[PDB]
């Protein structure tokens, strides 16, 4: 059922590898070979220089679910490879990097490079595990890539439906028209609210336990890129709130914290500040998440919601230039020298971004064991000051050369 495409510039070995993994055409589409302990389909995308590659990658991004990006080892990172790379940045679909005919392929921004040789198929098993690992996250409801998908989550009666209503009443919104999702544009940009139906549940059904509502909300997050955590300003914070937010975080989604029912709280300057501090103390792992106070009922500050979601989404998607990132790491190191761990002091040789949604970074080191979690936090903070990243978690992995 899953579909795999091979993308690269010409003379890299696409046809060899492709013919190797292709079984027979179906009736262009080929299914996978018999020798593979893996079931999937391939799509051929082959037949100016930048304009023909433009066609291929486009076709893959629409048709394929997982894309293999092929470069040439013996040559290396050619500027021609760097162009194809730039094209593929245009997709939220998974890309695995293959290096044919076989160390700053990391400096192409797709993470670990999988060496192969279409000779006696060396390295192919690792390549296919990476490719296949994505098959489970293949969305069931598929939207256009320009669409920004988000969900609202929070306990019974926080005002999810009401916040939605209030959002959709603004002059800037045009609502369209799975009978679970709501589509609309805002400043003519496309959005989908995941699983609005689930918010409108009772009225056809008695909720009798929360346990199914929880699990369904988890599937809505899996489907989103931004999660609005909505808290009741009147009744405060509870245990269930931490858990669902916990999941969102561990899943690497952008997060915005929404405090609804602000109208129903005794407000002076202090109460807002204390409620904010309260949230930072209960949700210690969400410091990157901004906090919006509003009221779905009075419409106070409700016009701040969509801008914040747009911003969290952008930061979730952001790609840094490597040169700037390395300036920033080395600046962090100068200001704050690295710790020892028994005679041996951590050294950082180089950093690259390996992926987006959420942004992830690899720093090449001395030895990964020497990098304390607290120093990791510190490097994360320095990257935040330099680039922004409000509204998204970020990941830093330490790896050894070599
Ligand atoms: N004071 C105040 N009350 C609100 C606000 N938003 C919603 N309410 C009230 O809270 C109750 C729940 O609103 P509702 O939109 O159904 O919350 P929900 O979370 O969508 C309901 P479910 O949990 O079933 O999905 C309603 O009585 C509504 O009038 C608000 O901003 N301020």
């Amino acid at each position: 059922k899953p579909v795999v495409a091979i993308v690269g510039r010409p003379n890299v070995g696409k046809s060899t590898i492709f013919n190797r993994i292709a079984g027979e055409r179906i009736s262009r589409i080929y299914s996978s070979a018999e020798w593979l302990n893996y079931d999937f389909n391939l799509i051929d995308t082959g037949g100016p220089f930048l304009a023909q590659i433009r066609q291929q990658a486009e076709i893959a991004m629409d048709e394929a679910d997982v894309i293999i990006f092929m470069v040439n080892g013996r040559e290396g990172v050619t500027a021609a490879d760097e162009e194809v790379a730039k094209i593929l940045y245009r997709t939220k679909k998974p890309v695995v990097l293959a290096v044919n005919k076989l160390y700053d392929f990391y400096s192409l921004g797709f993470g670990e490079p999988y060496p192969i040789s279409g000779t006696h198929g060396l390295g192919l098993g690792d390549l296919l595990d990476a490719v296949a690992e994505h098959f489970k996250n293949i969305p069931e409801t598929k939207y256009n890539e320009e669409v920004i998908q988000f969900c609202l989550i929070g306990r019974p009666n926080v005002g999810k439906s009401s916040l939605v209503n209030a959002m959709l009443g603004e002059e800037r919104v045009i609502v369209s028209n799975d009978a679970v999702d709501t589509s609309f544009t805002y400043n003519q940009q496309e959005f989908v609210i995941v699983d609005t139906a689930g918010m409108r549940k009772k009225g056809k059904v008695y909720e009798t336990t929360e346990k199914y509502s929880v699990l369904r909300a988890l599937k809505a997050i899996d489907r989103s890129e931004v999660v609005a955590v909505v808290l009741d300003g009147e009744e405060g914070i509870i245990e269930q709130d931490k858990r669902i937010a916990g999941y969102a975080h561990e899943a690497g989604k952008a997060v915005v914290i929404v405090v609804n029912k602000w109208d129903a709280v005794d407000k002076d300057e202090s109460t807002m500040k204390e409620f904010e501090e309260n949230i930072r103390d209960h949700f210690q792992f969400l410091d990157y998440a901004p906090i919006l106070f509003m009221s779905a009922l009075t419409k106070k500050r409700i016009h701040t919601l969509m801008p914040a979601i747009i911003k969290a989404s952008e930061n979730h998607s952001l790609r840094v230039q490597t040169n700037v990132l390395n300036d920033v790491i080395m600046d962090a190191v100068a200001m704050n020298p690295t710790p020892t761990h028994n005679g041996s002091r951590l050294k950082i040789y180089y950093a690259t971004q390996v992926s987006v949604k959420p942004p992830s970074f690899v720093v090449f080191v001395n030895d990964p064991e020497l990098m304390h979690f607290s120093y990791e936090r510190f490097l994360e903070n320095r990257i935040r000051d330099a680039f922004g990243f409000e509204g998204t978690p970020i990941k830093i992995f330490a790896r050894a050369r070599k």
